[PDB]
């Protein structure tokens, strides 16, 4: 399991995606899930809250034309959610609250045009990591 605000952060900036514990609220509610229950580690053992669209009301994380924010569950094993998340935006930028959305600390400049040091064969670009290229010989690089 990889629920730490580090651990996702990398994650998420390498691989543009949440890990394999992640599911969206929806999802998690399909599945059984039932917020006032405080069943999600029942009826989804190993898997935290993660995904949604963070509608950023309040204006507390930075603003762009085109510019997005996701959220999902930091810290959390089981019972109700708890109050730490990890907000990223579709440019990359990595954010994480502890106070359930009141405040926020910036984690992460974007990662965007950094190539990840991950061996990957490839023919064109779209076969590497965001930030990386196809060179010559056949693998993905700065």
């Amino acid at each position: 399991v990889i629920n730490t605000f580090d651990g996702v952060a990398d994650y998420l900036q390498t691989y543009h995606k949440l890990p394999d514990n992640y599911i969206t609220k929806s999802e998690a509610q399909a599945l059984g899930w039932v917020a006032s229950k405080g069943n999600l580690a029942d009826v989804a053992p190993g898997k935290s809250i993660g995904g949604d669209i963070f509608s950023n009301r309040e204006g507390k994380l930075p603003g762009k034309s085109g510019r997005t924010w996701r959220e999902a569950d930091i810290n959390y094993t089981s019972g109700f959610r708890n109050s730490d998340r990890i907000l990223y935006s579709s440019d990359w930028l990595i954010y994480k609250t502890t106070d359930a959305y009141q405040t926020f600390t910036k984690i992460r400049s974007s990662s965007m045009g950094v190539c990840p040091k991950i061996l990957k064969k490839c023919r064109r670009d779209s076969d590497c990591l965001a930030g990386c290229v196809c060179g010559p010989n056949g693998f993905c690089g700065s």
